[PDB]
């Protein structure tokens, strides 16, 4: 918009591209979303616009002129996927993991408390600041209106009704990427995304996952796997963080930890919130 200098594009999504830019009035720097209208998706971001949390990205304004939509958040200085990239040849220590994860599922029980998911989380949409907070940005747009690699196996096999316990799944999956410096599973496809779940975690049955083999997309065909272990898996990690992953990461969404359950596990006993050094 004309009160905006549009000072960089700091990235694109599946709702459209994501500017810094500057107020022109209260020069402040602002994260301005052009959203690619329902009178229902205005009603669904109203409400995202009162939903505030240490660890939620804060939407400040919607601008709905001229038959547009534009979203205002508050500016971060960077992006997860990048902190990852920098730290590459040592890791994000543990005790940095630890305390992102506790701030993330903080922010998603805050968020799945008020039935309101996410839907999409990767390491692009979760921004750190100076300050060692990590936020959740995007949260709740999928209502209101592409990487395979944290979806969860629900949504891979046909099912259209998912849960938070989606989140859990993409979370999990990032917590392990932490840790390895290696994405968990780096599907290509949906099915070949599916068949690297499998391979790792075992191909899912009527035992493990009661009601699987009447998913829509399930299909007899499918090759049967074994579970690997995850002291393999995950070889950096110590008991209770595989023990934890382990819960984040079960077929059956009903059995699947949830993000407070999560909070209350023995991994979390130390954690503390140590600061990043990051390079701006
Ligand atoms: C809604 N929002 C608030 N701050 C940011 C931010 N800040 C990090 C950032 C700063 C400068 C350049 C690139 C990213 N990055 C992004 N998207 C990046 C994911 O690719 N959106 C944001």
């Amino acid at each position: 918009m004309e009160n905006f200098q549009k000072v960089e594009k700091i990235g694109e999504g599946t709702y459209g591209v994501v500017y810094k830019a500057r107020n022109k009035l209260t020069g402040e720097v602002v994260a301005l979303k052009k959203i690619r209208v329902p009178s229902t998706a205005i009603r669904e971001i109203s409400l995202l616009k009162e939903l505030n949390h240490p660890n939620i990205v804060k939407l400040l304004d919607v601008i709905h002129t001229e038959n547009k939509l534009y979203l205002v958040f508050e500016f971060l200085h960077q992006d997860l996927k990048k902190f990852m990239d920098a730290s590459a040849l040592t890791g994000i220590p543990l005790p940095l993991i630890k305390s992102y994860l506790f701030q993330l599922l903080q922010g998603l029980a805050f968020c799945h408390s008020h039935r309101v998911l996410h839907r999409d989380l990767k390491p692009q949409n979760l921004l750190i600041n100076t300050e060692g907070a990590i936020k959740l940005a995007d949260f709740g747009l999928a209502r209101a209106f592409v990487t395979l690699w944290y979806r969860a196996p629900e949504i891979l096999l046909g099912c259209k009704y998912y849960s938070t316990a989606v989140d859990i799944w993409s979370l999990g999956c990032i917590f392990a990427e932490m840790v390895t410096r290696r994405a968990l599973f780096p599907g290509d496809s949906e099915i070949d995304q599916l068949f690297r779940i499998f391979r790792t975690l075992g191909t899912p049955d009527e035992v493990v996952w009661p009601g699987v083999t009447s998913m829509p997309d399930y299909k007899p065909s499918f090759p049967k796997w074994a579970r690997q272990d995850f002291s393999k898996v995950v070889p950096p990690l110590d008991e209770d963080g595989r023990s934890l992953l382990s819960q984040m990461l079960h077929y059956d969404p009903n059995k699947r930890i949830s993000a407070k359950a999560a909070l209350a596990h023995p991994f979390f006993q130390d954690v503390t919130k140590p600061v990043p050094h990051l390079r701006l």
